[PDB]
């Protein structure tokens, strides 16, 4: 560890790693402290779902994900049970217990809310999906200028999808994919459009995908090494960044504040340039324990010096979610073109098609696919092949349909998996609704209650917005009902629900962008910088003002690449 | 990757490790090879617990293990669920779905048994328990010379206890620890020894605990390297390893076939000797598959060539499991040498003990602990300091309770854990009872059904034998009652039950050990050397031929030594 | 009609459950295998507790149900009573 | 004729049920049998149903029924946690 660096990072995310990899590439002497540890391989800060067994056991990666999702707020515990002995120790009251935040309203949080401690943060178990926003979810970057604010998120977009390898055919193989895909578009025919979910996914073979994640956007090994000899980077993982000393002027940092978790040690670093990307829950911690935004219950009687907007107009997304069971229909439309004689089993068995056939409804491969599963496994009842794909569909975010959606078969599931009914006919249901930002939504920090590591306690201060909000939630509800139904009924067990706020870990708007910090009720400017401050710079989708449905992380990338360039050409790389 | 190795290895598990370490050390040029792929962290191989995350957040660690854990073998699932929409494809049989085996009878299954492919094996995940076994569990090494028997198992076992760094004393500065073992110890006064559980473990702080692993053992660090110049190893992940070559006198083996999980290609590997450590399961389904034992459903009218009692004689422990909630005695007891004054939450408010006072019931680093609590959370109820340590508590197996137990808090939780109940006073209960031998209990190996590897398929026809074995169980759960309830009654929803079978995984005897083939019903002599073949050897809990409660591992540990004994006296390493 | 059900109409229930009488109920297959080892333990899915070894689980009216007391359903019933449309009617 | 544990969470004045009943085709193949064999409680010829909805119109209208009533109570409030939209046990 050194005494100064030209750059450090806070966060081995994948936002963290977009400011790596741009400024790592630029020359910079680059340290990145991450709170958690290297455990994901020898590629670090890889997706956990690409080992072989994990995508041979699907089914199991849930418990990946569970593991490390750890509560951001938990009320305290009112459950009644009256069934101990007369013996056992007994309550009197409803006591702060077992980590429990004394702070929180149990009727105003996002339950579900969550974080992620090791290096590469969410991006090791998340989805992988990356849409970009249209017009109406999206924040601006050029004022009085849409087609040159059309163009601006064109050419960051375009650089982020490189970076995370974003693709929109990884699944084109499927017939399960191709069933959903293709049914929809015949239903919604001239009303809406799907395609593929947008992926950050490299396929490497039939049945194994490389999920992108931090790792792709830049590798995490140090630096300088035989690959890149003259680029500077060092990574520094169990390590809690708790403050960013701030001068008297509040025009600049002077070093952040850090807690080496395997010796105990604390310690300061200098650096020129300051960036945080520790999560939009974590980033505005750090910010709050560092005298921005106010410590505490929330006092209007006592207004914040500094970045009043942090903490507040906090956005998540409502989720509702199902799982149907394919329709027969659907099903023996799979095999529509099989000439089938005699009977599963027996010798005279036969199922054909004609290679090229002008009246055959799918390609030569499908058929290819259906005839030889069909014939070499006559004691399974469908013509779908074992090692099918799952459907990667969406009909993405539009004005008449204000929610992304996501339909096929994701890896967090949320419940018990079932083992019924055959797996081929499942298939999930996501819709992701657009919350209004609100002052009166807010992500505080207790002065009293300290979580895990001795920082203040996350609380929130959270309702799903009246009006169009919840209009429009309770119309995505509806909408995923009578979507679905186009597919096959509910699977008992993963009938429509909404989700426990925040369990879509969609959190926006902690401390968010804008062009004015007053007009806009904001704290970083269109570059990411702090209002106020040099040299002191935002990442992650706490940066996003907007409501919006959509998965955010490419969006928070776009701004990270944009900082990232306000950077190149305002500070110099020391001398190597 | 070459052509040639003095020694192969089957699998980077503890007992592989052990090969490794006693090899490599003796300056073998070794390949080990592992069906999973490396995913701890830098140093590979290692506990995963081993983060500051989990072990601030150990409740989420469950999640982990249920993560990689794979049932063995899952019978064809019969639920019936008639709820399903009119329009959904609805089965008219329970045909065989989603992974499931048809050779398998739900009623004679281990359902619970399951597998673990990641380097470093199920060590990367197990709760350290290495108790040794006592003479009734343990099979012979010396014939007609019980303390010449005696003094092999101790050499073997404490070099084995120091492989993997156990120790008795890691919880001493517990109070929950101490406040269980005492009562216990008070309670069976004369009838009954208490002590810590044996763990394979160093504490590294008064939070933090280094849980050893197979990294422990051995670094599985390619070498030569820095560290060791003049030794060879390389380890290769993600590779499947599928037979055996044997000689047409079945006298030797010739190559290990192997499957290269990245690139698909399949080669084969040259050894002088060649040690298969892949599991109790795996083991045996390797050598099925190489010609060992016999293939499908057993035939007793088609004997088998070559090693009959291959996958007979099976044994796995019956489990018994309950929690308590530590009784107001007990909890009083904490406290008896304090004297308090006023009302918590006052100003007046005194806790106080006199450091040294004869008539104290605690020693004083106990009631600094407890004053300091008090005084510090006035709000808390309870006298246990919040980061006081679990109880790990054992009364060894004897023939008075011939049943290992194990008390405190195991990170493998077996329901949604409990939030309303305050953690501080619960204990869960473990009790683990021996199995028969008999060579009724198989494990086979199917010569139709396939497993995700494309290996045979493993099926278990198993039920607990009637007798001293069913009589034990049944004593077993209520010694765990009547036991459980000196320290206080049951948790709701935590109730006495026998665990699923094999949820355990303590499986062995699928190739067990003998002094001879044919009168001792066994696959491997004291050395572990597979009967008739010069350079093949077992190593695991497979290889363990007698009932035993205690956990296993320390014991095919301590068999491995011996067996690396025979292979350096027996064996010329190349030259370097 | 008891001033009782009336005031605690939750608990009605109940009463309509403990005159449903399943009528066709197919062997039970589901495995139980956390029993003792020294409880006696079935080797088949036998015909056990008043199952009706016929049924098809599968094409069954599993809710379908049986009421025996004087008035029969009218007993416990919602009392809904529309007509039938032409549509719906002989 | 509530169908699970009654909630106690959320005051009853917010409930509303939703049951919507869809009519079925008459098919030949749709049985009610007495087993010359099996015998029920009162030791007549046991009762075996060889039932499923029709395809066609009869499992089309039942989708479309399900769908109806989550359009329709879409208008009053959302579903209540617990009493998801579902099919009941045939
Ligand atoms: C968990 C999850 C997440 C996502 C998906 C599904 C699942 C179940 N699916 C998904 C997501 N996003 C998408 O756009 N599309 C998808 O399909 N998920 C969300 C996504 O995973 C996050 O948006 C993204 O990672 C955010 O990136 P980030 O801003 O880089 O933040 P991370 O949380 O990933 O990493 C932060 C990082 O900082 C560390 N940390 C935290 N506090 C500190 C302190 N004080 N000091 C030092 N370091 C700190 C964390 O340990 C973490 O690694
Ligand atoms: C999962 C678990 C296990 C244990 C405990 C609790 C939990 C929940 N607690 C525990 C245990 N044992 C103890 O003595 N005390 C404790 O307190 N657990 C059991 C223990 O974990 C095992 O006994 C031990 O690891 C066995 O060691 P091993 O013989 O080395 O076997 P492993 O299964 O660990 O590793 C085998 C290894 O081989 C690989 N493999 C499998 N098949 C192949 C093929 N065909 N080719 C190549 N490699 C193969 C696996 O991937 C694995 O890594
Ligand atoms: C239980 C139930 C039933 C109805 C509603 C809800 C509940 C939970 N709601 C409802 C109904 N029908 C409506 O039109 N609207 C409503 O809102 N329910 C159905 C209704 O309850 C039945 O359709 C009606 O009672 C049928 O009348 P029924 O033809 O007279 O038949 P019952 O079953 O009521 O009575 C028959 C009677 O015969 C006896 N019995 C049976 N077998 C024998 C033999 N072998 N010997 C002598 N007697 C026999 C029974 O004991 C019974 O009392
Ligand atoms: O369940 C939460 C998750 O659901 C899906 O996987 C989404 F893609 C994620 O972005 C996240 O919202
Ligand atoms: O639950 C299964 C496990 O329970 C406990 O942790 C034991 F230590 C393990 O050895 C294993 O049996």
């Amino acid at each position: 560890m050194d005494i100064k660096y030209d750059v450090v990072i806070v966060g081995s995310g994948p936002i963290g790693c977009t400011y790596a990899r741009e400024l790592v590439g630029a020359g910079y002497k680059v340290a990145m402290f991450d709170i958690g540890e290297i455990d994901s391989g020898l590629k670090i800060g890889a997706h956990k779902k690409n080992t072989v067994e994990y995508q041979k056991n699907i089914d199991k990666f849930v418990n990946v994900i569970q593991g490390q999702l750890m509560s951001v707020s938990v009320p305290v515990n009112t459950l009644v049970v009256d069934t101990l002995s007369p013996t056992s120790w007994q309550a009197s009251t409803f006591f702060v217990r077992n980590g429990s935040n004394p702070e929180q309203d149990p009727l105003r949080n996002l339950s579900g809310q969550a974080v992620t401690r090791v290096v590469g943060g969410m991006s090791t178990h998340w989805t992988c999906a990356t849409p970009r926003f249209d017009r109406e979810q999206r924040p601006l970057l050029v004022k009085d200028d849409a087609d040159a604010d059309d163009a601006e998120w064109d050419r960051l977009y375009t650089k982020a999808e490189s970076y995370f390898q974003t693709g929109t055919d990884q699944f084109k193989e499927s017939i399960r994919h191709n069933l959903v895909l293709n049914k929809l578009t015949e239903e919604y025919k001239g009303q809406r459009d799907f395609q593929q979910i947008p992926l950050a996914a490299t396929r490497r073979s039939p049945t194994f995908v490389e999920w992108s994640s931090a790792n792709t956007v830049f590798d995490l090994q140090n630096r300088p090494n035989t690959d890149a000899p003259e680029e500077r980077f060092n990574l520094f993982p169990a390590v809690a960044c708790e403050r960013v000393v701030r001068n008297a002027l509040n025009s600049e940092i002077e070093s952040l504040h850090i807690h080496d978790l395997i010796s105990g040690d604390r310690f300061e670093i200098k650096a020129d340039v300051y960036v945080l990307t520790a999560g939009a829950v974590h980033n505005t911690q750090l910010l709050v324990n560092s005298g921005f935004g106010q410590l505490g219950r929330p006092n209007p009687a006592n207004p914040p010096e500094l970045l009043p907007s942090l903490g507040s107009y906090i956005t998540e997304q409502s989720l509702v979610f199902c799982q149907t069971v394919m329709s027969t229909e659907l099903i023996d439309s799979v095999k529509s073109d099989m000439t089938i004689r005699g009977t599963p089993g027996e010798l005279t068995y036969s199922v054909t098609y004609t290679p090229g056939a002008s009246t055959n409804k799918h390609p030569d491969w499908w058929n290819e696919k259906v005839k030889n599963h069909m014939m070499q496994h006559q004691e399974d009842p469908l013509p779908i092949p074992f090692e099918d794909p799952e459907p990667q569909v969406t009909t993405l975010f539009q004005p008449s349909h204000p929610w992304h959606t996501q339909i096929g078969r994701d890896a967090f599931s949320y419940g018990a998996v079932q083992q019924s009914i055959d797996s081929r006919l499942i298939v999930d249901w996501r819709f992701f609704g657009r919350t209004e930002p609100k002052e009166e939504n807010k992500l505080w920090f207790s002065d009293k209650i300290t979580d895990a590591y001795n920082m203040p306690q996350p609380t929130f201060d959270f309702r799903f917005p009246a009006g169009r909000t919840s209009k429009e939630a309770e119309d995505m509800m509806t909408d995923m009902c009578v979507m679905s139904a186009k597919i096959g009924g509910f699977l008992p067990g993963s009938l429509p629900q909404f989700m426990e706020p925040g369990l879509v870990l969609h959190l926006g708007g902690t401390h968010r962008m804008g062009f004015d910090e007053k007009e806009d009720n904001c704290c970083v400017n269109t570059d990411s910088r702090v209002f106020g401050f040099k040299n002191l710079f935002l990442g992650g989708c706490g940066n996003i003002p907007t409501a919006y449905g959509a998965n955010p992380t490419l969006t928070a990338m776009s701004l990270a690449i944009k900082s990232c360039e306000y950077i190149k050409q305002n500070f110099t790389p020391s001398p190597f």
